[PDB]
């Protein structure tokens, strides 16, 4: 039993370790070989700040599971390394609407007091809660360092066809190929969400801020979200966009936008900068296929891609095991 | 004149802000573009520590142009932008050696002393000089900065070929590609020579320290170039090795090196880790190129780039102006 998982982010990494974590003990031998063309820190999750935060059905069980799952660590000393903590802060809408599913999964969940509210002069409506940050760069570390241990081996190479690997003789593909799965089986619902962040220097903002606006979308208005070096800016979000490149108005709307909502940012440093492709689709591809060989796919975790991974992981490794108890 | 420049590393954009710095008064319109697959932090330009340092007849001259141009703006308020400041420290080695052709340009060279030599037990010899880092991240931001308030216009694009461009519209492509050239015109010369690196936090180490032992090969053993933020730890060459992907031996071969180099560093916090390749050739390519349409090629500059740019970014512009006139 030969396992490629094509793809190095946060979701083709965890799912070589949940595959490895459960079946290894069960056969015989298990040999699991990762090629991505690009490793940390050049993957679309190295840009990602990390919020735990899902947009506002099997989704919500798979957040969820990650939850449980990051949470159960926090207060743990792999923490560090994993870039992993705790932060609280504020979702700010300008219009009154329900309370999402996560309500109860996230910490001390709860509506804005209008004295919160007179902050933002900008916004009308808001929550506040306890929520929790994986840093894409020291988890895909951290990742890293864990297959390794597990004698699990990386190649860069790009895959040009899933064939290509079947000849080579894979017996299992597992293809978590963010938004470039196009590449080698066609999917006219998979798209790229463009964004951009900068990364500037404000050790005294303690807690996150996003804001909502139905004009703008999703991920396209006024975002800031404390890391552990440098606090996370952002608000860019934009279909069909293939461009990996800084742009001049997006970084200005993302200054404008983040300073105007929080006018203490006029005078942090800029540290730097940077831009990534979101898999968008309308629902995470996360599925079996046959080939002669079997494929799962695990791709099209849009905006959400660290909050979910963990659940995907522990759903692509039912896959897994469902295809040996079929021999 | 139309006019395209391929490549965003050191090469690509220097050239094209010098090329521009010297022509736009004279056309009528200049108009330029640069295309690049890849832009900060993704070139092998983001990888180099950035320290002047040529090799042990025309390159020698654009080397010292390069160093000289940045000693001019050494003091200036932009070295700060830059990424540029003073900096000296050791050249190691198990014998005597003839003194280096740059003895001159860079700035209090000597022989190192018995006391110094004392310090560096495997060691019979070397040098102190003072040099200059120019940080390759700050700069390219800083080259972006200057072409966008210039107009120099960016397009993300993996250019399949030189007729695609001359196709398009384009008078003279600028071709700066780096360990890629071949790609757009087979070169047998040109090869990949990998390097690996860390990035660790040693704000306590204030000279740079590069070993040499032909045992090993040129940039094949330990050095330790302090920056900024951080200390490059380095050692790596591998000619023909194409896998853009940090390693653990060769983590192991820099750690193990530099911690014997240096034992100070044992207790060095480890920030990164990168991979780069460096075009490596026996000479620079920097020639014109009728394919119609002209071609000036810059491209293969090793492992001292950024010594150099400035250089052949002067040269590239020479053979520009000499197109114009035929026209
Ligand atoms: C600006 C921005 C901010 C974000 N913030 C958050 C956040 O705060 N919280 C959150 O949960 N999510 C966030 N996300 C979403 C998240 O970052 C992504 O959804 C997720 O990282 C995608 O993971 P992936 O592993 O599927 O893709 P990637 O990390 O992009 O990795 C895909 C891998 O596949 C490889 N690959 C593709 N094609 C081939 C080929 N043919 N051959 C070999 N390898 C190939 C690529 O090299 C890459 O290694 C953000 C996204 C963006 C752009
Ligand atoms: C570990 C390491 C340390 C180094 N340290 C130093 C140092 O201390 N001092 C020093 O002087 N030098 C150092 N160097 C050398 C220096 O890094 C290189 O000489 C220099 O970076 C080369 O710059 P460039 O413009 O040639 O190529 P690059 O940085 O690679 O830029 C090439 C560009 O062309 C693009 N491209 C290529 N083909 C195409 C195409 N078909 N279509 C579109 N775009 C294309 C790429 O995406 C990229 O943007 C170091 C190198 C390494 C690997
Ligand atoms: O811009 C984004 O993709 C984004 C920001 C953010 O905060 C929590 C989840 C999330 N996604
Ligand atoms: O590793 C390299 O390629 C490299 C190290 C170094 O020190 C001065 C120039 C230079 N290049």
């Amino acid at each position: 039993m030969r396992v490629v998982v094509i793809g190095a982010g946060v979701i083709g990494l965890s799912t070589a370790l949940c595959i490895h974590e459960r079946y290894h003990s069960v056969l015989q031998p298990l040999d699991i070989k990762v090629y991505a063309d690009r490793f940390t820190p050049l993957t679309t999750t190295d840009v990602a700040a990390g919020l735990w935060q899902p947009y506002l059905p099997q989704e919500a069980d798979w957040s969820q599971q990650t939850f449980d799952y990051l949470l159960s660590h926090v207060h743990s000393p792999n923490a560090e390394n994993l870039g992993l903590f705790l932060i609280s802060g504020y979702n700010l809408f300008h219009e009154a609407i329900p309370d999402p599913s996560w309500k109860d999964t996230v910490l001390g969940f709860r509506k804005l007091t209008p004295r919160e509210l007179d902050m933002f002069p900008d916004y009308g409506y808001g929550w506040f809660h306890t929520s929790l940050i994986l840093e894409g760069k020291n988890y895909l570390q951290w990742l890293t360092e864990r297959l390794t241990e597990r004698g699990v081996k990386f190649f860069q190479r790009k895959v040009e066809s899933f064939e290509e690997v079947a000849r080579e003789g894979a017996d299992v593909i597992v293809n978590c190929t963010g938004v470039w799965a196009g590449a080698l089986q066609r999917d006219p619902l998979l798209q790229p969400g463009r964004g951009q962040i900068m990364k500037v220097d404000a050790p005294w903002m303690k807690h996150f801020i996003l804001t909502h606006d139905p004009e703008r979308g999703i991920y396209n208005s006024p975002y800031i979200i404390p890391g552990t070096q440098t606090v996370t800016l952002g608000g860019i979000f934009q279909l069909g966009n293939w461009s990996e490149l800084n742009n001049i108005q997006d970084h200005n709307t993302i200054w404008e936008g983040c300073c105007r909502l929080e006018p203490t940012l006029k005078n942090a440093r800029i540290i730097g900068e940077r831009t990534g492709f979101r898999p968008v689709r309308p629902q995470i591809r996360l599925e079996r296929e046959q080939l002669n060989t079997e494929v799962i796919h695990n791709y099209g975790h849009g905006g959400y891609g660290l909050t979910i991974h963990w659940g995907c992981a522990l759903e692509a490794a039912k896959l897994f095991g469902r295809i040996l108890e079929e021999k």
